[PDB]
């Protein structure tokens, strides 16, 4: 993070071993579940470049999901170098791999590097996710037992890491569901199903 | 949550780890029993619209409950669109199309857009809770040797999701009941039947 | 809560997160037990009527004594609108019902959160007298039960509701009534030791 | 506690939720063993008797020992109000202990009279007297085993010792031997070194 | 770590539970996976000479490591001291912590003797980890129903304590990367073997 | 600890519940371990005289080294009485016949704390060389135990206290002698894998 001191002068503060700690234990228990990506833009809230990459050097496996992360970031930084011909920011710098620590708060027209880096990080997270996802929507089918509650949690949970909602659910509820007709709130839909 | 910095402007102050960690735990505890909902109200206190986001991205499953509360928020949105520095639309209050220095901006006539999207997002967690109840008011009765305080315990908890009580209690308390007559307070009538 | 920031305004501070999960786990663990009236009282210090109703409506079951807790409340306050007929604090905008955050702290002086936080207290005593399972004429010491136990029931009991020489067993009782009036607690515990 | 506000004025902070919650673990592990005392003197650092009844208060068991830890209290109070006839106002013995006087009031006594710290050394006085009663063995029947080693022996005299020549006495004929041979003048880290 | 007090001197703050727990735990559990470094430097942010020195003594077993640390921090002290023949100039003895007080660390934070010795410990750790890596990148060879992701998982952790991938891959997933041809990224790679 | 209050005057803050949590616990699990030692000055960083002796005396069990604790600290004490507001004795050092005003007097700036802390890590020292089981000349490699292990086990009994390779197995022995003089740890352990 970034504190102004009492001098006015604006220092980088260490980032505290809860935040620490919270994020390597996240990633040990969720894994790449589509939950962790909004608790990394909380947990890296304020967080210059140089923190950022302190939080996902932590992480201790899914070195193959890291390492693609580490492509989808080049990617990004060889764009903002060609979009981008005190020093001007190139792509490196704003990853933290060639930029000192007092640069980047430098940078801090003020060019928020620590969110512009985060946009990357996130963007590279949500193709990790996205592929980490076991089952396709088309897949999630409700079973003849299952209640219609449940089947709408799988079925969305899937949605979020990647009309048929009707089409996938056991005739008996398929029945129910179509003779509301159109314009039903998932509400309504839950309700009918119970 | 929002605070004001050592040269007294309103800066936006990072949501600690204990809060974000503290409301996941619960819904993953509780689910949607109705005490979630003051703990929600409590764990974001004097929260923005973007942090009240975050809060809500961070749950992980129950993404059935978490579509409905979209779909209330949205009904919300259009009721602020149709009864009403830029004004700040629907949209704007639940943090979709407004920045985080924008929504600070209304905050510090003030315009407590924080309070504003939190009383959408009670309102539509209440509507999840009285859905996920699963006994009704009327099916809770008193069992043959089940002791007047555990059945009360469980009437009241159903109602809060949600004469009757003297009318649902087993034969040989509720003839304890009657005999009480009218205007007797729960103090008497527990202490009656035990 | 309640806090002067740095423009010298008082303004309510959150309750914390440690705050609000203590509170829980001590009604899911102790229940009713007496003791948890003073950790009521200690962890709501400084509470504001919004602040106690948020720690109350976060408990979960209990329901049945939340209930009767609710009418204790009802009563305390029909009580002050009674002796009493920026406006006047009258009995709902004490519990916090009928009155906004910044008018409890306005009244605060009418120390709004010690006065709800004396009705609720009282309130709780009364659930706790209630869920008592033992009454104080029933524990009686057993044969090879140690007179210390015995004694760590006695006031146990008492504590959520002569006589202790009375209820124990032939053996010590003969030793306590040797020792004659005047006795003290720990003369006694000592005697039968 | 108390804290000084940022205007100046002496306030009353609320006690931590990591205090409270420290207090009522360490009785519920510890019941009343000696190292409870040092742990209460810690936990109540700079209390007032406000605190200091809050902390006892929460206490849920051992309701014996709470009994008779007010009667010492009472016993204190009553030598206060002897030492010091009554006549801001003078605090006589039941405003010390905190039962006939308000937060401000224990706060205004903090010449500064040091109202917390006096209470707390009565609590202290007290509670080592529930120690000394609780302790389940006597100092004379310590005696070292057969097989016992010496360090383990030493470990459970001194501990019985903190809650009431005869160490050597006590010990086992072959330890003994041994302890009488190093004669008078010997320290306890000689005497641990030569039954090793 | 460091601190400017209400006087503006520059005085040692001490280090927080929170910190020393944190490290004994990590190093209890993890031993001397990669991971452990930036865990190191995170914990480690902005500390003294001094403080460093408390954190490596608090580690109880691993001792074969520590003297092998130890070994490392001479022969970078040997090389400060031949690179600078000898406020007094801070020698290698003076960076490391053991002829040198806490004051004098503080005079000299501008020369970064925490961060210079931090250099030298994450050097030697390095070492250390590279050493304690049980398998070696030959030796990791995809099973015949080993999923690719998984022997990926293990292909770049074992390289992290230390074309290829390809080549030990199991021949049904190695025909699908040769198909693929040159400039393939992992993300195809992975994908192609799903 | 010691901080500077908002008015500019010294005054002792109280030990956190963590702190004190925190040296319970390690002494409960790692005993007398080498590495409690530096837990205990870093727990203790910037005590006073008093804070010290309160991390002491919460510890509850391993009194005999307490006591011989107790012997060292008036040891040390004695010597200070023989080598030397009123000037700090012996036993104003160790926190026994001074005030807690006193001893934040005296930190010329005479650090009682430091100085007490010095004798306390010095009487802790000779315990964990008592009560180290094993001797560094009976650390003997087994047959088929890795000598990765074996440095384990040899450098943490030096700890607490050539022939290194000394007490190696012979198959390990053979190939430490090849290396001949002037071997690093790195290169005897890598020879050895």
């Amino acid at each position: 993070p970034i504190v102004q001191n009492l001098q006015g002068q604006m220092v980088h503060q260490c980032i505290s071993p809860r935040t620490l700690n919270a994020w390597v234990k996240v990633v040990e228990e969720k894994a790449f579940s589509p939950e962790v990506i909004p608790m990394f833009s909380a947990l890296s809230c304020g967080a210059t470049p140089y923190d950022l990459n302190t939080m996902l050097n932590t992480v201790g496996g899914h070195q193959a999901a890291m390492q693609m992360l580490k492509e989808t970031i080049n990617e990004e930084a060889a764009e903002w170098d060609r979009l981008h011909p005190m020093r001007e920011p190139r792509g490196s710098d704003i990853a933290g791999t060639t930029s000192t620590l007092q640069e980047q708060i430098g940078w801090m027209p003020p060019i928020p590097v620590g969110e512009i880096y985060k946009r990357w990080i996130i963007l590279g997270l949500n193709k990790i996710v996205r592929m980490y996802s076991p089952t396709s929507i088309l897949d999630i089918r409700q079973g003849p037992k299952e209640p219609f509650r449940d089947y709408v949690d799988r079925f969305y949970k899937t949605l979020r890491a990647e009309t048929l909602l009707v089409q996938n659910a056991n005739p008996d509820c398929k029945t129910i569901l179509k003779a509301l007709g159109p314009g039903a709130t998932l509400e309504e839909m839950m309700t009918a199903c119970q």
